[PDB]
């Protein structure tokens, strides 16, 4: 069968287990990761920059899993204006990619939500073929990620992911409004207020919280920065229809990886339940204005992705049409899941209807259950070598 562990990868504005006390990104007030492990399905939780680029998140992901210090790359860092080196991690799974005594390879299943879907596609692209750019120009001490030849991932499951981007990020200004409100929403919903533990992890830009700085001031200083308009190396570019398109050109479906994609769609009500993330201004559900914005945004400009009525359905954060797999500037094959997993292609699962964006990772009035994720892990462990 299969005994590869599961590594969970949060999306846009996602947070790690040591942050936002009282609310797990994966499961809300249930710890899905630990429950899955208690059922015998080993699961780990990776943490990456809630608003960094996919390239940056992919590098953080490699280090977070394998172990070591984050290397954004010699070439990439310089071209974008980074710190080349990031944080250092013990590693969730140090033996990742090794061989057993019997010479089998230690692979993992990547399960990703939202932007994480893009991130892990990027990770496997770097695993398999590294970066020719980095291998050429690097003095010494190059990051192992960029070598290539590493087949360490067995499957990729993406949930509510913007494989063709989101019109939420095309609106530019509403991207920052969404970010600010999500933090504000978390602080209210947990009761943490200004003492909420949340970090944007932008130290490679020098944008780390100062001492004695309030969460609110820290948040505003981050998204009022000039960086957002000057670089194309942040989430706001990669989440757009324009940037995702670009990513799609060079991040391709690998041959030896099973791909599963789940799609979400919802109309968010205006009435607020105590069971969901609130909008701190409107006293509606958090996703209410964003769902309406996306559902009414169209665009017919030359040179950009044409955005028509088929783009209006969404889950409050991501257009539904964008989630079955990368289509735009992509050659990835997308297939309807028949019951037999087809390797090398995207197995597009039946639509998760009336599931909004936060529902999908376990938070909300229609949250995917612990039992649902148990079902997913079972499926992933039934995949043959
Ligand atoms: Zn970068």
């Amino acid at each position: 069968m299969n005994s590869y562990p599961i590594v969970l990868v949060h999306g846009f504005m996602g947070w790690g287990r040591n942050e936002v006390l009282g609310l797990k990104y994966w499961g809300g007030i249930t710890d899905y990761e630990q429950e899955l492990s208690s059922y015998g399905y080993t699961a780990y939780t990776a943490t990456v920059g809630p608003v960094s680029s996919n390239w940056d998140r992919a590098c953080e992901l490699y280090a977070y899993i394998k172990g070591g210090t984050v290397d954004y790359g010699h070439a990439h860092s310089t071209q974008k204006g980074h710190s080349r080196y990031g944080r250092t991690y013990p590693g969730l799974y140090p033996e990742w990619g090794n061989l057993t005594t019997e010479g089998k390879v230690n692979k993992i299943h990547l399960v990703a939500h939202s932007m994480g879907g893009q991130t892990v596609r990027t990770l496997v692209q770097l695993l398999k073929e590294g970066s020719e750019e980095e291998r050429n120009t690097t003095p010494s001490q190059l990051s192992s990620l960029f070598a290539g030849g590493k087949s360490w991932v067995h499957s990729i499951t993406t949930i509510a992911s913007p494989h063709d981007g989101t019109t939420l990020a095309d609106g530019i200004n509403i991207f920052g409004d969404f970010a600010k409100n999500l933090v504000a929403s978390l602080a209210s919903f947990t009761g943490a207020g200004e003492k909420l533990i949340y970090d944007f992890k932008l130290d490679q830009w020098g944008l780390n919280r100062k001492s004695g700085e309030s969460l609110t001031d820290y948040t505003n200083r981050v998204f009022n920065s000039a960086i957002w308009n000057s670089t194309n190396d942040l989430a706001n570019w990669d989440l757009s229809t324009d940037g995702a398109r670009v990513l799609n050109q060079w991040v391709k479906a690998q041959s030896d990886i099973y791909y599963f994609s789940y799609s979400t769609c919802a109309t968010v009500p205006s009435i607020l339940t105590s069971n969901e993330l609130p909008h701190v201004i409107y006293m509606t559900p958090l996703l209410y204005p964003f769902g309406r914005f996306i559902g009414s945004y169209t665009r017919n400009e030359q040179g950009r992705v044409i955005i028509d009525n088929s783009w209006k359905p969404n889950d409050g954060v991501v257009n539904t049409i964008s989630q079955n797999g990368p289509k735009i500037w992509s050659s990835d094959k997308i297939v309807n899941y028949n019951g037999v997993p087809q390797i090398g292609k995207w197995n597009s699962m039946p639509l998760l209807d009336t599931i909004d964006h936060m529902d999908a990772c376990g938070i909300g009035t229609n949250a995917l259950t612990l039992s649902w994720y148990k079902g997913l892990a079972e499926k992933l462990s039934q995949l043959t070598i």
